[PDB]
């Protein structure tokens, strides 16, 4: 799709069988998902956002439809504000900016 | 123009007698600068993401060049690690996500 940005670039995703709003961010170097339960063996990060530093939950390999859009990359859960969708799959999907 | 996002979104931009690099961020719903000194009226703002929240001076009617495409509107002013476009001048000069 072509997403104008008047209002957030709020999409539905699919991740481990359920549905999230996530948003597209390109200026998000990685993908934070809010509290979630997902399979398989974390490693602890931290990232620094524009705020300060926050602890994570690394999950790599993990496969997510954006859109319809299929995408299997490092996922990260963590306090994140809202999901977001970063350039580490963002890219995957073809995603570009345009004007 | 196209941006891909292999790699952070920077561009040129120009704000009075600076010219600065400033991330394209369709996650950001305000730009936001470094800390500078700009001229007229403003409103203290708290913005928060991923961290935390950060005290800025909100200034309206500010008008910016992004690679060449005129913008006029909010300029947020705080201790931001990294120079952010966000949507409110993004929609004005045109830029979309495409995929
Ligand atoms: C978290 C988003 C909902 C909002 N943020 C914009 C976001 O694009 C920032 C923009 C950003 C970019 C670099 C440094 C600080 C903030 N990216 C970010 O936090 O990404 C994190 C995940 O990937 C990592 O790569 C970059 C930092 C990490 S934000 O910077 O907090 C922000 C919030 C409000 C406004 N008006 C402007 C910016």
């Amino acid at each position: 799709p072509q997403i104008t940005l008047w209002k957030r670039p709020l999409v539905t995703i699919r991740i481990g069988g359920q549905l999230k709003e996530a948003l597209l961010d390109t200026g998000a170097d990685d993908t934070i998902f809010e509290e979630m339960n997902l399979p398989g063996k974390w490693k602890p990060k931290m990232i620094g956002g524009i705020g300060g530093f926050i602890k994570v939950r690394q999950y790599d390999q993990i496969p997510i439809e954006i859109c319809g859009h299929k995408a299997i990359g490092t996922v990260l859960v963590g306090p994140t504000p809202v999901n977001i969708i970063g350039r580490n799959l963002l890219t995957q999907i073809g995603c570009t900016l345009n004007f």
